[PDB]
């Protein structure tokens, strides 16, 4: 960008490249996304600008979009940490409980937004969650339905059982799952579903949710990536999975992380959950 002047590159997004940036004449500091093309898309257009006035507390603004020269461009209003930073700053003692409760609270209120507009992320991660020193943390990098490029790695970690089973068509669940993902791994400072491919994310999860049938979740046998030959785990104590929350928290995790997407709980419920009965906003301690 010519009324851009780059400070640094922030990372390799989830489409092209992202960078620190200053507008050379409001002085304003924003996260510019540099993409791609060869036509570019009218549907994700209609997208775009739903992002863009898509505003909340709990959600990235998107200032600007560009498109120019066969290249496409976002202004993001900038936060200076994400959460994937943050939770290795804080591995060797862990982010206090009222900390992850505040975020995960803050989270729900987000998607609730979203998804009652009809929007959903699809991607979320630590990686696009962004905090900053006021102790709001909010989503950043909403996917559309329409790895940055060449030498890249995909994570699936977060990624929906329905969406790995060949679902076409995701449902606000899918967000509801990565986050209950997310909500695991800030406390027991390990990834819940680790996963280097698609089936070993599959079969990780059934470990230890147990493999998924019938009667847990209906319609299941009859997806489209489901194979009878796969192997039958039995579920694990769900009391080994997230030691040591309390009963609350591994209450609203359960439901989070309901196989059947229609049984899963959504954001609004989630946010009414007796877990958060006790939820302030606490100061995160932030090295910039
Ligand atoms: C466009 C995009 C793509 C993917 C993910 C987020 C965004 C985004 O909107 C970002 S990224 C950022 N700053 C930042 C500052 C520091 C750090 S860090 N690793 O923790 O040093 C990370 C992000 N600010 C915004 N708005």
């Amino acid at each position: 960008m010519e009324n851009f002047q780059k400070v640094e590159k922030i990372g390799e997004g989830t489409y092209g490249v992202v960078y620190k940036a200053r507008n050379k004449l409001t002085g304003e500091v924003v996260a510019l996304k540099k993409i791609r093309t060869e036509g570019v898309p009218s549907t994700a257009i209609r997208e775009i600008s739903l992002l863009k006035e898509l505003n909340h507390p709990n959600i990235v603004k998107l200032l600007d979009v560009i498109h120019t020269e066969n290249k496409l461009y976002l202004v993001f209003e900038f936060l200076h940490q994400d959460l994937k930073k943050f939770m290795d700053a804080s591995a060797l003692t862990g982010i206090p409980l009222p900390l992850i409760k505040s975020y995960l609270f803050q989270l729900l209120q987000g998607l609730a937004f979203c998804h009652s507009h009809r929007v959903l992320h699809r991607d979320l991660k630590p990686q696009n969650l962004l905090i900053n020193t006021e102790g709001a943390i909010k989503l950043a990098d909403f996917g559309l339905a329409r790895r940055t490029y060449t030498h890249e790695v995909v994570t699936l970690w977060y990624r929906a059982p329905e969406i790995l089973l060949g679902c076409k068509y995701y449902s606000t669940a899918v967000d509801i799952w990565s986050l209950g993902c997310i909500f695991a791994e800030m406390v027991t400072r390990r990834a819940l579903f680790p996963g280097d491919s698609e089936i070993d994310q599959l079969f990780r999860i059934f470990r230890t949710l147990g493999t998924p049938d019938e009667v847990v979740w209906p319609g299941v046998t009859s997806m489209p990536d489901y194979k009878p030959s796969f192997p039958k785990w039995a579920r694990q104590d769900f009391s080994k999975v997230v030691p040591p929350l309390d009963e609350d928290g591994r209450s609203l995790l359960s439901q989070m992380l309901h196989y059947d997407p229609n049984k899963r709980i959504s954001a609004k419920a989630a946010l009414a959950h007796p877990f958060f009965q006790d939820v302030t906003k606490p100061v995160p301690h932030l090295r910039l």
